[PDB]
């Protein structure tokens, strides 16, 4: 398989977590890009849902409904796509609040231990956490902050010095595990993906064949592909484990509007991917 020339850009940020656009200008914007829908995915929640939605009725542009969420395997770092599902599900709800009160409670504690080395407090943090209590915060924030402060010229220095992993300053978020996320998703009638599970620069290590399979028997849906995170061999590795289990295999940017240089539809999903999407998800026509 080859990336699609045309379809979807399924992986998306905007201000309700990380990104620095709007719902409604990630819409327009795909729309004049030529592509043949959107989906929002932001950070452990569905608030910009409704926004979202509205924004492409008004535009005319198809939208698919999504949130990345954090988890972990093992040692494992790992990122999981949920497209349609129903968002009041007790489960998914609750296991968001936790995590966004776990990452609030860590970036704190981050921001405390940053303020005696360099010049910024929980103000200039908070300055850049563009809708607020509806806002998913994390260390994106916190290095907009340190660009706001003059300490570094892009929000990628700062992920290359003190925001960094390995960085004395860095603590890691509490997270579900994938099989509990997993659970969660298609509880909710949702579809999961696994998110750029091919990209080095995330982990120490990537997730292993075993830990696909196990995801898989989980009910993992598929995986994300088409992604600049994602190198030749692994793409290549990908796409074997997704042909041999009839998984889906998606693509998207992983834009976040001016915090990273990812571009607005670099990576697609396929039309008839989005089909199987949509006709395995909830429907949230109406609600
Ligand atoms: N310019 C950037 N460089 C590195 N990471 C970024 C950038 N913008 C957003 N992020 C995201 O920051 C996240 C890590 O934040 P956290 O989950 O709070 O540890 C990763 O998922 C990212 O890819
Ligand atoms: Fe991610
Ligand atoms: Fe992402
Ligand atoms: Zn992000």
């Amino acid at each position: 398989a080859e990336p699609p020339a045309q379809g979807w850009d399924i992986h998306c940020h905007t201000v309700f977590s990380d990104g620095t656009e709007t719902p409604r200008t990630l819409v327009e914007q795909a729309r004049k890009l030529g592509l043949h829908g959107v989906a929002i995915a932001d950070h452990d929640t569905t608030a910009g849902w409704d926004e979202a939605t509205e924004a492409s009725e008004e535009i005319g542009l198809p939208l698919l409904l999504g949130t990345e969420i954090t988890a972990v395997d093992e040692d494992v770092s790992v990122h999981m796509l949920a497209f349609q599902y129903d968002p009041s599900n007790e489960h998914i709800s609750s296991m968001f609040a936790n995590t966004r009160a776990a990452r609030l409670r860590r970036t704190k504690r981050m921001v405390e231990r940053l303020s005696q080395d360099f010049p910024i407090t929980w103000d200039d943090v908070l300055a850049q956490v563009k809708e607020g209590e509806r806002t998913t915060i994390g260390r994106p924030h916190i290095a907009d902050a340190l660009v706001a402060a003059g300490v570094y010229e892009t929000r990628s220095d700062a992920f290359a010095d003190a925001v960094s992993a390995k960085s004395k300053y860095y603590i890691p978020t509490p997270s579900p595990s994938t099989h509990e996320v997993i659970a969660a998703v298609k509880g909710a009638g949702g579809v999961v993906v696994a998110a750029h599970a091919g990209d080095p620069q995330r982990n120490r290590r990537l997730l292993s064949d075993e830990q696909l399979d196990a995801m898989i028997a989980d009910g993992l849906d598929g995986l994300e592909v088409w992604h600049r995170g994602n190198p030749p061999e692994q793409r290549e590795r990908l796409l074997t484990i997704a042909a041999r289990h009839d998984l889906l295999v998606t693509g998207g940017s992983d834009w976040h509007g001016k915090g990273k240089p990812n571009g607005l539809g670099e990576n697609l999903t396929d039309d008839d991917t989005v089909r199987e999407i949509l006709c395995r998800g909830v429907d949230l026509i109406g609600r």
